């Protein structure tokens, strides 16, 4: 009666909540991935996203292996293979980490179904939150839709530690082996077996031992100077952790863990600050997790009243520009080929492009949001959804209509356009000032656009129609 652990989005064996709870159950524990076709052939999954997951895939199957058991690897939809593979094993139990997705969670209720009636129990932990959703509530035991006063109370509660990394396993027999042979795949598939390629890189290499590393080292270093260089995209004063975070290779109680130690480490004001501020950003992670849990209809698109009535000009063409950084705005297409081209952007260049996209060109911005999602390495609904009603204040915590000034962006965060001249190196011959303002005499422009709009007008135009709508509201 061996226990089946499914992995999901936690891909390391480390500091794992529910692998750590089976493995306390019995010692015969196997892992599982199931490929599903739902999710990898999506029009939204993004090739940066299927590389750093097989990299770290590959790791998990090793650890596994190591630890003494192996990681069983299914394709196909997983509330029919998951409780055929758990009886044909006899399982005792199957356990997995709770999702905060809509998919997830639908999905999770089904497989969970199925076992049940296979009599076989399903045990669904929290595990990439340092609080779950229900842990977190108002005086009155409601969910937060502004962050404040989520923040107040997230801060003051006792913060969890690293659990243990599951040891002396006892691998599957043949005979076992035997009763489960169709549902399995005989290797992992390559990337091209699968028909992605990325050529692009990783903020972090994949895998949990390069998740580790980086944050052992962020920590150790970098993190003194979080604040201000996070505001700085020419400098690389974040950590890079996203892909690892989504995909679990780093457990959230790690990274807590380790920032915690750093601050407790330092005796440097500033440096303490700095760090405090890099705990903060993972409370916004939570805000958003724990928004998207509570209310899943903010997945559907603009969620205040209002903005599910906003008159989207949606040129096509300007959209097309945009995905293309060909708006003839440096600040923004330097960001687009970031994106492009290494499946990763800085968080100030994700506002600076989503506001453009949103206010500027006025395209409906779940476009932005499914382009993001099409080429993130770490895209990820929760903060992506979160990042994207960020730019109208359609969602949770909105603020007062503001419209971002490209020019008045770069200025401030990439004062001598280091960033600009490194992701668009054909315009490196161009003085700093007007590729801060935006505008390039043709000749110094070459073969780069003009810009494909006029700040001012787009500006006059986005608030002249959001005056509008409410006051016909
Ligand atoms: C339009 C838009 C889209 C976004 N899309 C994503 C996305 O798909 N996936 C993703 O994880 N985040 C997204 N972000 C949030 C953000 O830009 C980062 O998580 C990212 O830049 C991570 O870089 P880092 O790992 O060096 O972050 P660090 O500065 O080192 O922060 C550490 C961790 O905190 C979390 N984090 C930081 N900023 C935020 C935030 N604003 N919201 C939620 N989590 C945060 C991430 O897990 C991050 O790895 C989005 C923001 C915007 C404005």
């Amino acid at each position: 009666a061996p226990i089946l652990f499914w992995h999901r989005r936690d891909l390391r064996l480390s500091d794992n909540i529910g692998l750590a709870a089976a493995r306390a159950q019995s010692a015969q524990l196997i892992g599982l991935f199931c490929l599903d076709p739902q999710i990898l052939q999506s029009a939204d999954m993004a090739p940066a996203r299927v590389a750093y997951l097989q990299g770290c895939l590959q790791e998990l199957q090793q650890r596994y292996q190591q630890a003494g058991s192996r990681l069983l690897l299914l394709q196909g939809d997983p509330q029919h293979l998951i409780p055929q593979l758990a009886q044909q094993l006899q399982a005792e139990a199957v356990y997995w980490n709770q999702d905060i997705e809509p998919y997830g969670r639908d999905r999770d209720g089904q497989v969970a179904a199925a076992l049940k009636t296979a009599g076989i129990r399903a045990v669904q932990l929290w595990d990439q939150l340092l609080h779950s959703p229900d842990q977190i509530l108002s005086g009155s035991g409601n969910p937060y839709s502004v962050y404040g006063p989520f923040w107040k109370n997230w801060q003051a509660q006792p913060k969890p530690t690293p659990v243990a990394t599951p040891t002396e396993l006892v691998d599957l027999s043949p005979e076992q082996l035997t009763a489960i042979a169709p549902l399995l795949l005989s290797e992992l598939p390559t990337l091209k077996q699968l028909g992605f390629d990325w050529d692009g890189g990783f903020p972090v290499e994949p895998g949990e031992t390069a998740a580790i590393a980086r944050l052992q080292e962020f920590c150790d270093r970098a993190i003194a100077d979080y604040d201000p260089q996070r505001n700085f995209p020419a400098e690389a004063g974040t950590s890079g952790l996203s892909p690892a975070l989504k995909f679990g290779a780093i457990g959230i109680r790690q990274a807590w863990q380790a920032a915690s130690a750093a601050h407790a480490l330092s005796r440097s004001d500033e440096a303490r600050n700095s760090i405090r501020v890099w705990q903060q950003e993972l409370a916004w992670r939570e805000f958003y997790q724990h928004a998207l849990y509570h209310f899943p209809s903010l997945a559907d698109g603009p969620y205040r009243s209002l903005w599910q009535q906003f008159p989207w000009e949606n040129r096509e063409a300007l959209f097309t520009a945009w995905t293309q950084a060909q708006t003839g705005y440096p600040i923004v297409d330097a960001a687009m080929r970031q994106l492009t081209e290494t499946g990763w952007m800085h968080n100030r260049c994700r506002m600076i492009v989503a506001s453009f996209l949103t206010k500027d060109l006025i395209i409906d911005w779940r476009r932005g949001e499914q382009f993001f999602m099409q080429h993130l390495v770490d895209g990820d609904l929760a903060a992506n959804n979160g990042g994207w009603q960020w730019s109208a204040s359609s969602g949770m915590d909105p603020k007062p209509l503001r419209i971002f000034n490209p020019a008045s962006q770069a200025k401030k965060f990439d004062a001598t356009a280091t960033y600009i001249k490194r992701w668009l190196p054909e315009l490196r011959h161009v003085h700093p000032k007007d590729l801060i303002s935006g505008e390039i005499t043709p000749i110094e422009r070459r073969g780069y656009p003009a810009p494909i709009v006029n700040h001012n007008l787009r500006q006059k135009q986005f608030k002249a129609l959001y005056n509008q709508l409410k006051a016909a509201i």
